[PDB]
């Protein structure tokens, strides 16, 4: 695999920035001599460079306090702030220059959120697809949720080799006139490498935000363990939706039977509008 896993960046109340781990790989790239540059929104970023591991995994070099270079997947606040990201979607490109192959470039997406930004979590397998075919009216409901100021965030525990297909599947979905709203796709840490896993992933997402806010407003899932992952991630039981293979979603807080078409009819009362 060669590509960029969607990156989430959150601006803190002290205007510092925190981010989730950078998962970028140059699989088809044929180690220590490789230097990696970054361009955000078609502009080159100076001072910021990444190194590559033998397998193709890339990291940010950062001295620690014992002056031992650390392999950090989360860039510093100063590095993230040289990106000069805009709020929402940003285009990021990683450029590896090799004497044997010239410069090789992978493109990805990096998202910037505020500490007060409200996220709506959705699973892909079983929640968008009908088994882990697409459930009906999910694109219209998700389009209206983004119109009300919420950010859709997708989760997938699929192998990293199928990450780019999952992006293609979600964005090729068309139900009536409504496309699927653009948002980051987070990958479970088991499918990646280190230099039930859904619950650990959501707390990395949560703890990127400050502790005193609950960033995840709602969550969509297919199994009862998805509900456990959202409850421990700060989501209230009223805002947890669980669907089966027969396209009936159950609101957990009130033990209420409903559907995507029914939740989209209650969009302003279940997802109040945010200016
Ligand atoms: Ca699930």
């Amino acid at each position: 695999f060669s590509g960029v896993v969607d990156i989430i960046v959150v601006r803190q109340p002290d205007d510092s920035l925190k981010s989730m781990p950078f998962h970028i790989r140059f699989g088809t790239l044929k180690n220590q001599n490789i230097n990696i540059q970054i361009t955000v929104n078609d502009k080159k970023i100076e001072d910021v460079f990444m190194l590559m591991l033998p397998e193709g995994a890339c990291y940010f070099p950062e001295l620690n306090a014992k002056n031992e270079i650390q392999k950090k997947l989360r860039p510093s606040s100063a590095i993230l702030k040289k990106f000069n990201l805009k709020n929402g979607y940003n285009k990021i490109q990683f450029i590896a220059e090799s004497d044997l192959q010239g410069k090789q470039l992978i493109e990805g997406k990096i998202y910037l959120y505020n500490y007060d930004t409200k996220l709506v979590i959705s699973d892909v397998d079983g929640t968008v697809t009908k088994s882990d075919w697409t459930h009906d009216d999910i694109a219209e409901l998700y389009t209206n949720i983004q119109k009300n100021g919420y950010k859709m965030v997708y989760l997938s525990s699929r192998p990293l080799y199928f990450y780019n297909y999952t992006q293609g599947y979600l964005k090729g979905i068309i139900q009536n006139g409504f496309t699927m709203p653009d948002g980051p796709i987070l990958l479970s840490p088991d499918q990646i490498i280190s230099s039930e896993f859904k619950g650990a992933l959501l707390k990395d997402l949560r703890r990127v935000f400050p502790e005193e806010v609950n960033p995840i407003f709602a969550g969509f899932g297919n199994r009862d363990t998805d509900a456990t992952a959202c409850l421990y991630a700060g989501v209230i039981i009223d805002n947890i939706f669980i669907i089966n293979e027969q396209s009936q979603v159950e609101i957990l807080g009130k033990q209420e039977k409903s559907s995507y078409k029914k939740i989209n009819e209650k969009i302003q009362e279940l997802f109040p509008r945010l200016p």
